[PDB]
DNA sequence: AACAGTAGCACGCTGTGTATATAATAGTGTGTTGTACAGCACAACTGCGC
């Protein structure tokens, strides 16, 4: 072994607890977007850290696009912050990390016939539809991609060590399938 | 007759469908309920006439 896992993505839920007017808070933001015909919600960006928010009305904020927990606050932070200097009676409240997607690379290929065939519970594979095998793990509740390549994807914790957890047990059935 | 330029065709590369999680919230679609409108041979009935 000796491969740990990569962070790829997080997403956070944020309550500003104030409601929101959203031309106002699109046209003085220096990095939004709002075309209400299209998605009720102002998408704001900032580069530091690189991520991008979707501002609701109700003063609800979904903030993603982050690689590390740190990052995640620390822009949420940020986002908030613009909405007070806008001018609103907003608070940093309830932060909470919603999702982490993480991945990494065993360095052989798999059989993914013989893998669905021999965790068939927890197994989804249709080539023809998508590639990769689904693997649904029970404990930890995580969802796995796994492909021919070797690549892994983990995705649905809450928690960093729920990645790490998944990954290690995934481990040992990825080299029982191994080509080479 | 030869050279240069322009147009057309083919090939290669980049971008967007499929799948995973996860939050946000008002809309859109579907289903259900309510209201309104549109071959014998003999056996029995029944029908007609006295």
């Amino acid at each position: 072994s000796g491969i740990v896992p990569t962070l790829q993505n997080i997403v956070a839920t944020v309550t500003l607890g104030c409601r929101l007017d959203l031309k106002t808070v699109a046209l003085h933001a220096r990095n939004a977007e709002y075309n209400p015909k299209r998605f009720a919600a102002v998408i704001m960006r900032i580069r530091e850290p690189k991520t991008t928010a979707l501002i609701f009305a109700s003063g609800k904020m979904v903030v993603t696009g982050a690689k590390s927990e740190d990052d995640s606050k620390l822009a949420s932070r940020k986002y908030a912050r613009i909405i007070q200097k806008i001018g609103f009676a907003a608070k940093f409240t309830d932060f909470k990390i919603q999702n982490i997607v993480g991945s990494c690379d065993v360095k052989f290929p798999i059989r993914l016939e013989g893998l669905a065939f021999s965790h068939g519970t927890f197994s989804s594979y249709e080539p023809e539809l998508f590639p990769g095998l689904i693997y649904r793990m029970v404990k930890p509740k995580i969802v796995l991609l796994i492909f021919v390549s070797g690549k892994i994807v983990l995705t649905g914790a809450k928690q960093r060590e729920e990645i790490y957890q998944a990954f290690e047990a995934i481990y040992p059935v990825l080299s029982e399938f191994r080509k080479m």
